[PDB]
């Protein structure tokens, strides 16, 4: 192709406004909920959400990265894991305000699309099928990149649909899977929370046949959790009426991209008939928390996919990451390239045929590939990081079995 279009990806910011080193490491951060930080530093720490000064240095780097780009995807999760009687709608508010702000005077000239996660609402996971403070006040405050016909609908369900401005045939549908997911107490019972599935189905046809492609986008994933067992994060039947939703329109539909995990994963969804036509993608946090009974994390990540400016192909991934106790030593940020997709793996390109080839290869017994796969999965947190069979199990499912019957059968 004669040019390479190209669009971060960032997700999970989780600020942690409370952030501060101080002696007592139980005050560091709000978000350790009382239990001593771990080893804390001016980049964060494993017990914390992120501080400010490591958002900004992600979003710093992406300016001073060289690299071009005509878009960014943002989905969503921007306060702190604390108990939610700490928080508020007004907090809240302020947080997403904040995220957006530095994001719209970092990058001036820059479409942002972005997605509400199961965080950006008080109370969490708690979101809305009608009209909410909240959703008024990210439409408010997200006006500068999107039209008013997302505006209004994002207004009355925290969804909507935008063309690109530099490549005005891509349209980017960015879904309220929170609306979708366990825990929402308000959404129990409801066929079609909000409408969005009706809207969806309706956009995608609108899609196909007005020459368009599109990018799906959301905070929840669809699918099965990588390190459970017969868990996905969406309540089943709203995974398998959206799973049946993108076979429908796989031909449209030319990637999906997700966050929630904090963790790098891919999916495969495949047709009807068993072949693949879709690649999913799922992002890891910038925010490195975890709990303390927790082995693992993930580093702090950011990535940025390639695609082919004529049909919106993906074309790669560079997946981005910061060494946080690196960067703590030496209170420095050091960003650096994790990966390069293609060259890691040795796949053609991100279409779904080469994904499910190299899912293919993480069945070999003992495969190298699906070994590097579960470092970058916590984003090298631990390079040590090793894996048993139950454990393998669960993520080569996860990777190419979305619905029910698949996923049991894998
Ligand atoms: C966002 O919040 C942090 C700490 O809460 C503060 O230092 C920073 O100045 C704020 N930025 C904006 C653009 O409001
Ligand atoms: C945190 O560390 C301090 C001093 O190192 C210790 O005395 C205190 O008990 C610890 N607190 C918790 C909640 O682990
Ligand atoms: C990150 O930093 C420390 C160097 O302080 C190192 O021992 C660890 O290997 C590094 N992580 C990776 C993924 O290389
Ligand atoms: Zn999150
Ligand atoms: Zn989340």
């Amino acid at each position: 192709p004669p040019a390479i279009g190209q669009f971060w990806h960032v997700t999970d910011l989780h600020l942690d406004p409370t952030y501060h080193i101080t002696d007592d490491h139980t005050k560091v951060c709000a978000s350790s909920k009382g239990a001593n930080a771990s080893n804390p530093g001016p980049f964060g720490d494993v017990l914390c959400d992120s501080p400010y000064q490591l958002i900004l240095s992600a979003f710093d780097f992406i300016k001073n990265s060289g690299q071009e780009a005509s878009f960014m995807i943002w989905t969503g999760d921007s306060p702190p894991h604390v108990p939610v009687p700490e928080l508020s709608t007004d907090t809240v508010i302020n947080v997403i305000t904040n995220m957006t702000t530095t994001i719209q005077s970092l990058f001036p000239n820059l479409q942002v699309f972005p997605a509400l996660g199961n965080h950006d609402y008080w109370p969490q996971d708690q979101l809305p099928v009608v009209t909410s403070k909240v959703y008024n006040a990210v439409a408010n405050l997200w006006k500068p990149w999107l039209d008013e016909e997302a505006i209004s609908t994002l207004r009355k369900g925290g969804f909507y649909s935008q063309k690109v401005t530099t490549n005005p045939n891509l349209r980017i549908i960015s879904l309220n899977t929170n609306l979708y997911y366990g825990p929402n107490i308000m959404t129990l019972n409801k066929t079609d929370p909000a409408n969005q599935f009706e809207w969806l189905e309706s956009t995608l046809n609108n899609s196909q046949q007005n020459k368009e492609k599109v990018y799906i986008i959301a905070h929840v994933p669809v699918g099965y959790l990588p390190s459970s067992q017969n868990i996905t994060a969406m309540r089943e039947y709203y995974n398998e009426k959206l799973i049946d939703i993108f076979q429908k329109y796989s031909d449209v539909i030319a990637g999906q991209f997700y966050g929630h995990t904090h963790r790098d994963s891919i999916m495969v969804l495949s047709d009807k008939k068993g072949s693949p036509v879709n690649s999913l993608f799922v992002a890891p946090a910038v925010t490195p928390v975890k709990s303390v009974l927790e082995k693992q994390t993930n580093n702090p990540g950011i990535r940025l996919f390639q695609y082919d400016p004529r049909d919106y192909k993906l074309l790669d991934m560079l997946q981005y990451y910061l060494n946080l106790t690196e960067a703590n030593l030496k209170g420095e940020s050091i960003w650096k390239l994790e990966y390069i997709l293609t060259q890691t793996y040795d796949i053609e390109d991100l279409q779904p045929e080469s994904l499910y080839g190299l899912a293919k290869q993480f069945t070999i017994l003992d495969s190298k590939q699906f070994i590097k796969y579960y470092n970058y999965f916590f984003v090298s947190y631990d390079s040590s990081v090793t894996c048993d069979k139950t454990c393998k199990a669960f993520q080569i499912c996860a990777i190419m079995n979305l619905d029910n019957i698949s996923y049991a059968d894998c």
